[PDB]
């Protein structure tokens, strides 16, 4: 729970204790009894229903604002469906943050800009989603794909810009 959370951060392995993940928003409504709790939020067009083990809390009853990512069985959650549940950007803010509590809680306290370089170096390689040069599912960096998307446009005419997917 101090160095081990602490690699677990930088390793972004999955959590000890996982505590499920929200998708989409709109208006907190969660169901009541039953095994499967039987959530059902709102927005447009969706909903929400999940399936998680008997001991779990909430925090949040029918009421609020859901987001995404947000406490749902209180606890560890996982950056990984973070990633896709908000997006790149929240989770370099979510990581540094509690990597930097657990310093915090032992009294040493080194500046944020340390934590922040890691954290960006674990999000330089994307997935590939859609094909134009190279083929799919190909782990590669996110500036590698600045310049396929610009030079084919501001330079070449191949406009087949790749769908590149954020990877943590």
């Amino acid at each position: 729970q101090g160095l081990p959370r602490v690699i677990e951060l930088f390793e972004a392995r999955r959590p000890k204790a996982k505590a499920v993940i929200s998708e989409i928003d709109g208006v907190v409504r969660i169901e009541e009894t039953e095994e499967k709790l039987s959530v059902f939020v709102e927005s447009e067009g969706f909903s929400k229903e999940y399936k998680l083990p008997k001991e779990a809390r909430l925090l949040v009853k029918d009421g609020d604002y859901v987001e995404a990512g947000q406490p749902l069985t209180r606890g560890a959650i996982d950056p990984h469906q973070l990633l896709e549940a908000k997006g790149p950007e929240a989770v370099e803010r979510y990581l540094v943050e509690e990597i930097q509590k657990v310093y915090r809680a032992q009294g040493v306290k080194l500046h944020d800009k340390h934590i922040e370089i890691v954290v960006r170096q674990m999000m330089k390689y994307v997935e590939v989603t859609d094909p134009g040069d190279s083929r799919l599912l190909e782990g590669q960096v996110l500036e590698k794909w600045d310049v396929e998307a610009l030079n084919e446009r501001l330079i070449a005419e191949g406009k087949t810009p790749v769908a590149w997917k954020p990877l943590l």
